[PDB]
C-alpha cells in the first residue's frame, strides 16, 4: 500500500498534528486526532516537483506552493492515494470559486462533516497536501478553469482560484499533479 | 512565451504529419483541405509525460503501452489545450457514453466530424494530433469516472484507459491530465 501509519512518538507526526489543531479555530475542542499516515505516490510527487520548480523559475512572486488541508469520503481515500486529486474522486459539490478541487488554509474549515463526512466508526478524512497555488485569481462561480489574467498578462489564466483577495482562505486547483497528498490524518468528533 | 509554430509545407515534419491524417481520413480523404499545421510545445507537459510514459513502460509487459491519436475540438478551447494540455475543464467536454474523461480517436476520420471539430466564422477546423499513453485498457462505460475496474485475476484495480471495443479499439478515453501530449494542431475545412 501507498500509507504508512506514522507513530505519535515522531517529528513527523507532532508537526503535522500541531499544525492541524493550530488552525481548528472553534472546532479545536470537538475534534480528536486517531491517526495519522504518510501518503507516498512515488510517480505524482515527481511530477508535482517537476511543475513546482517550473513555477518557482516561472513566477517572481513567492511563495509558490502552501500547506493546506483537503476533507473528503471514506470511498475517495483509496483513490486520492493511488491517483491524487481530481475532480472525478473528489467532491463535485462547490461552484463557488469554479469546478475545481478545493482546499483549505484552516483546517476548520476541511474537519465540517459537509466536507469529511465520518464514515461507520464515526472517522472523518482529512489530507494535507502541498499545493502549488502559484499565481491566484479570484474564483467566479461556475467557471471549469481558473480566472483569465486579461490583458496585463502574457499568460492566459491564473495557475489557481482563491475565494477573496484579502485574507484567502480558499484555494481551487484544476491541474491533477498541482497538490500532492503529503498525509492523511483521520480523526473523530469527541465532546 | 509561444506554445504554437507554424510548420512551411515543404518540411518533412509537415508532410509526414499531413500523411497520417490523410491516410485515416478515410471517407472524408477528398473533402477536407489542410489550412495550416502548427507545432505545439509544453515544456512541463512533456516532461510529466515522459515519466508517465517511462513507469508505464517499466510495468506494462505489453506493446505499444504509446499511441499517436486525434482530438477534434472548439476553437476556443484551442489556446487552453496549448497552454494546459487535454482536460475536462481546459477541453470542451467530451463525450460521455465510455466514461467522462478526454476522447481521442484512432483515426483522423472520427475527430474531422463537425460535432467533434466544428468549423469556426472562417470555416476552419481544430484538430489535435497527440502521443497518448493509453497502456492497458478495457471496455469504457457510461458515467465511469476513471477507467474500469479489471476484475479477479489482476494484481492492478484498473486499467490505464477506456476504450469502444476490445476488439479493434477505434476510441480511447484518459482520465489523468499527463497521460496525453499534443504534438501537433491541423487546422483544416471543408471544401466544396
Ligand atoms: N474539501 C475541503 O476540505 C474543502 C476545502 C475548502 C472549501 C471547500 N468547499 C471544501
Ligand atoms: N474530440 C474528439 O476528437 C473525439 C474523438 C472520439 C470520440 C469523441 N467523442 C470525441
Ligand atoms: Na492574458
Ligand atoms: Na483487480
Amino acid at each position: 500500500n501507498n500509507l504508512e501509519r506514522l507513530a505519535e512518538n515522531t517529528g513527523e507526526f507532532q508537526e503535522v498534528v500541531r499544525a492541524f489543531y493550530d488552525t481548528l479555530d472553534a472546532a479545536r475542542s470537538s475534534i480528536r486526532v486517531v491517526r495519522v499516515e504518510r501518503v507516498s505516490h512515488p510517480l505524482l510527487q515527481q511530477q508535482y516537483e517537476l511543475y513546482r520548480e517550473r513555477l518557482l523559475q516561472r513566477c517572481e512572486r513567492r511563495p509558490v506552493e502552501q500547506v493546506l488541508y483537503h476533507g473528503t469520503t471514506a470511498p475517495a481515500v483509496p483513490d486520492i492515494c493511488a491517483h491524487g486529486f481530481n475532480r472525478s474522486f473528489c467532491g463535485r459539490n462547490a461552484t463557488v470559486y469554479g469546478k475545481g478541487v478545493y482546499f483549505a488554509k484552516r483546517a476548520s474549515l476541511s474537519v465540517q462533516d459537509r466536507y469529511s463526512p465520518p464514515n461507520a466508526d464515526g472517522h472523518k478524512a482529512v489530507f494535507v497536501a502541498r499545493v502549488l497555488t502559484g499565481d491566484y485569481g479570484q474564483g467566479r462561480r461556475g467557471l471549469r478553469a481558473p480566472p483569465l489574467r486579461g490583458p496585463g498578462h502574457v499568460l492566459l489564466r491564473y495557475d489557481s482560484a482563491m475565494d477573496c483577495i484579502c485574507q484567502p482562505s480558499i484555494f481551487v486547483i484544476f491541474h491533477d499533479t498541482q497538490a500532492l497528498p503529503t498525509h492523511l490524518i483521520t480523526c473523530e468528533h469527541v465532546p
